[PDB]
């Protein structure tokens, strides 16, 4: 009943969930055209089954987003049962507000595209704003990196029972708390200004930088300096998306943190040769578990403080 | 060309409102039936009309929505133009989101009611989420207190040019930094573990807490005593929506405030005789002028 | 896969209805903020299964409806495989019609805050207007009183065969001609003008007074006094929803019935200690029935003439 | 700014409407394929124009609902500004509820597929529920032949200060009640066992039948009878719609009606020749009000 | 779980697809009434079934299409689990665009109107227009005739490796190359201009025409007489779908074809007295296998290229 | 009251259309964020306008898709009054149907995301197939280059009055047929079976090929070979679409075309360059006149 289908060619995270569940990847004939279009077909048929597609790591976002789209439709009119989305990181998130400008919600189009299309049900990871859930009228497993996180700070900060939990912008400061209630540890706030402002005290501690994306990495490093001159011991970053487009390896393999953490919502393997400070979390039996958890009617709660 | 009608009871936000702009409030006749269901009449003919709806404050929010969807209904059935609704106050509002539990994300579900009621733009005040404005698919123009509150600040705090614009909860980071940055001073967080944190330097400087609402005031009254405890010299409370219910009035004056500022998106006027030091910013020019703007095409932006 | 929740703490009929499938109530944390908005918490895992949601009977309808579209919605966003509300008597009912004014059709109204919250079918009982059906895209099973009013008649006033089953508005003539019909027996109908008039021979006969609903009870009071006027033995009032605000059980305790028949599609149990006229039928088994047959796919049908 | 088009021949109603409107009723070419199939052309530009499409009266319901359908759809995709459609006699109005059967609601399936097929607006008259007005999400407007019926009444029936208005069914207790308390007379109700029974006192005055439809005129012809056995002094029949299918006319003459009164919302002037007694109220002119007072954002209302 | 229905009386192509699965066709109780508006009655509960509307025979178009959309409505509010219709015929399909008029495209109208009744699938047989399947939102499975046709071709002329497939028109181009490419043989086209054009050679062979419908004949016959004209040894005609209006049966038994093949998505019993060229395959194995296929969610598409 | 915007680059087209209106492009912030992503400010209140976004040219294909959908968006929720979008060539236009495989209609799901963003009103030139009108259900007006393409044959080619218009697939058999027939001159057609096959007389005459798009131009090439040694004496291939990517334009030199003629639907400037033969039709007046026409409720079908 349960067939998984990948995107694109960035099919390691796809093959990764499938091989968990036990499944092979569905047969899908995908190319773009020689004018950019992107062509798909269904190379077996869905009728009746309880479709999933994750979302592909290729980098280019909207040759990534209309294949998706594209599959999504293909599957709906071919009878599938129900199309599940597992887009571990949502597209154009960062874009989910006016900000006092005369700008789209990008997150919201999205949203209402993916809806269009035929999407049934969607599973995520850490979406920017919580509030994104709002944005569908379909159901939305946001799962969370936190426990993983936890996981990771436990069995590799010896000194995590005395770190500090910052966050590198105002936005992200419900996360990091949350984060350092649990650890039962401070945390403190880098806010921007063309300088930047920290409140908390991270005197002889463990800086962890927690947010959940990092891009360009302008800031974390930016933040590692600073966490640095208020006399943190070493610093860490931990962020759930890995994006790193532009002179962020640059950035990176020159900036002061001891290691950052990310987790494999996006591909890393090429970005980690020429970055040797980047170590990666596999979040594949999460996601396995969230979709298996859900063809079954098991409670996928039991991951958003549970590492499967 | 242009109607605008009430609420409940609560009349006077709208009829400033009405005022402004030079009009009389619409012909309603708004009511109770003995079995707690809500009765409308609309006494005169809409047809055609680019309407406005002003919600009320009766004090009682599922029979004040109900209202407003009841309104708004009576009207698109009645043919006129448009619809908007000017909801200074958004209800449910801070259900935005499940937060890990199997919770409702209701005012998505006051969103999708008020959309499918027939409103055809929303114009609100400092929405406690930014991002509820993505519930809707029709426009909504999102209000500010910011430079009201600024304003005043300014014009009242003496020592202004050294205080610090306070967050009561972590969830309120961007809201004070931003307040903090177009005045130029510093600003500090608290947080509860319960035990309450402070991060930020308030020592021998005027605190202002900023929320966007207090209910209880419990969480912003304790926030007074760990500044107070920090050494703060003097403490201000600015809240955007003063929804002051339960406790709330007894404990601002049990508590240290040198005064409690509101802007009356809510009736204060009965609050107001039982409490000296609260303090009103009047809204009303900012919502008129919306209204005029929206209707005119008139650059409405401008406002913020 | 069957789960069964409660509105508010009015709790008496869902559990009567859950007692009888052989259930427990499912779990919710329900209450009203300080300002008055409500709180709702799905206490369990809802997801995948065919959820049901039964009305409260508090009294207070506003707080009622948002309550029961809050659930609703909480369980569509939690996956529930499909909502089915159980409302028994159906809000804002009687206003299903303009009435030549520039009014609401709140009824309709209603129907589509319940359509977008998430319902996926719709279980009540004796819609005041039948056409309220038509107010959704969606199935509506509208269950009768009717053949329990018969059952009821007929083991309780021994001259039923020579009764006469009268309207108190000119607006329920199809229900009572429908009664007497079965019961073969004379009707007859009652009009206000501020004054009424009677239609139809009640000489020398039990009248019983049949509406869907009463609330002030000023016109059963005043349709008792008339029949009374126009030599019937002795008056019944028979009402599938009892509402009975304001003065009515001032009205009924001092009026000229010799009973008022209710059942419990709202709850009685506090008016019946000030207001010894009152009898009440548990219309549970019909509810509970109802649900047992929409969950397997059993003719609910056969509920609208039996009692089961 | 305003364009009238009629139906598929039934011209007379609508060129009459587009008469007192002062315009002439919009290009069209209207036809049936061979194969039984629904042609339309608009045979001139509707684009961001206010359309109105009159109903016509072919006496074939499925032919022209399609036929209305596809005009509708042709002005909706070419740019036309809004699509208002004069339905003086509703499709498939009778069927709005199960009735305890397994049976579809089709006039809200008709309600449906109007909205989808891009009507903005309704205008109808005599609606045989009133509910069905609930089955739009777009606004309705239900004229009502009530006052034409009152005025021809008492101009028409000398004795009509002691006449009594009667229901042919139990399901028309409403609509009589209500013409018999405009008038302050005594009314009168029938129900079918089968065998006819009649409550109200008929004995020694003038009865007027009043239903909304008449079909078969089965049911009015029988309740004819059933009264002049009470001892009516002379029987009348008052419809709105004059459907009048089948043995219907022939049915007419075969009983004892002094006359039978209908409304042009539906051609008689077959169906007049083959029946002497019959008469209409012309009400052209109400929809020609309705029509531009939609237009023009002027009460429509007042026509009630 | 599956219940069949027919429309109206013309029930022969209906009872052959039940038959074929080994079912009755369900009850229902449909008169036209006085006025010439169509009542319809489930005559027993489809509560939770997959039910399926197979279009009926009857030739008027618009009391059809009412009767199939109120079924369709019946059946939806009387909670079945799915309403699919059997359309082998699908109406107003040649309306599908505007050409350069300010014309409505009936066919996306029609395909609106069967999805607010609450279509939830479609089966059809060789749509005017692929692209009608566009016009829809729902899952829709385009049957062809084809295989069957290439199946009557070789089993019925002798000399079908040396044939020609000619186009009466040249919107049908593709579907005539197709079947020429299949079979190995050479295509021909005809163009109107008051005059017909022909390209391609067919001097010596036996001509085919096949097209999708004829409706009136005039078309077809016109054709074979250029075709005649232009040297072929015989004419055939091949449509899917028989139409014949009109003086279609006189034109053709006129006309200079050896036979005219129709499948029975028409009724054709009636016309075939009347005219000895007209031949019918069957085509209710490929009706009944579909909805089969489509009840178990096997694949429709092994019809698409086989016979059943 | 009007206001026109612009694509990503590739603003000529758009350059071109405001300046036959006699208007000024908008003021547009459109770029890339390093991470892929595509970013979007309005740099004016379009509160209360007709608004028209022409579509771009940076010859990727679904970078432009949601370049456009985001300024739909934006100009939606800034109460902009209705939202036209003027794509002269429709993006995934060839993914109109299955064709037999388990394929998307992506045509389908484009039409179903510009409706969804809040696109009001469609303007196109020569879909690729008529039928994608009736993807939307808000209204499209579709022009065609054929009047153009027809004066240029009639223009350009000497020998046109003995001339045949050649289809390059089965599946552009009407398209040429019409040409042809306003022409008053024969037809051809060609399939590939692999080798081409070749349907009509095109011995000693001048070949015009007519496709409303080539992308590879790797099966109209050919379709000029077949045509040369069928003793065309000389071929001529005319598109409404010039997409011309790939081998494209060395595939052109490499052929025998006289000529090859392009609308500007598509930037052309730069592949012009690399092929000389290569000559334009600017349709910018065409769609100047259809969004003026549009916005006048003046007749655009004429221009068909």
């Amino acid at each position: 009943n349960i067939k998984i289908f990948s995107g694109s060619s960035h099919q390691d995270l796809s093959q990764k969930i499938a091989d968990r569940l036990g499944l092979e990847l569905g047969k899908v004939v995908t190319k773009k055209f020689s004018n950019q279009e992107t062509c798909v077909e269904i190379g077996e048929s869905v009728r009746g089954e309880d479709v999933y597609i994750v979302q592909s790591g290729c980098g280019e976002i909207n040759d990534n987003l209309m294949e998706l789209l594209i599959m999504i439709n293909a599957c709906k009119i071919a009878s599938a049962s129900r199309v599940t989305t597992v887009i571990p990181c949502f597209p154009y998130a960062r874009q989910d507000k006016k900000d006092k400008s005369r700008a789209p919600i990008s997150a919201k189009l999205v949203a209402n595209m993916l809806s269009v299309a035929g999407a049934d049900h969607i599973i995520t990871m850490d979406l920017h704003a919580s509030q994104i859930q709002g944005f569908f009228d379909i159901p939305v497993d946001n799962l969370y990196a936190e426990p993983a996180v936890l996981k990771w700070i436990r069995e590799n900060i010896s000194e995590w029972r005395n770190c500090t939990i910052v966050s590198p912008d105002a936005g992200g400061a419900k996360r990091v708390t949350s984060i350092a209630d649990r650890l039962n540890v401070d945390f403190a706030l880098i806010h921007k200004e063309d300088r930047m402002v920290l409140v908390g005290d991270v005197k002889d501690r463990v800086a962890i930088l927690v947010d959940d994306m990092a891009d360009t990495c302008g800031t974390i490093c930016h933040a590692a300096d600073k966490l640095l001159s208020a006399g943190a011991t070493r610093v860490y970053a931990i962020l759930t998306h890995g994006i790193f487009s532009g002179p962020a390896i640059s950035r990176i393999n020159n900036a002061c943190f001891e290691a950052v953490v990310v987790t494999n919502t996006i591909p890393q393997e090429d970005k980690m040769k020429h970055c040797s400070k980047i170590q990666v979390i596999d979040i594949s039996m999460i996601l396995a578990e969230a979709i298996r958890r859900t063809h079954n009617g098991e409670s996928v709660s039991y991951l958003f403080s549970h590492v499967p």
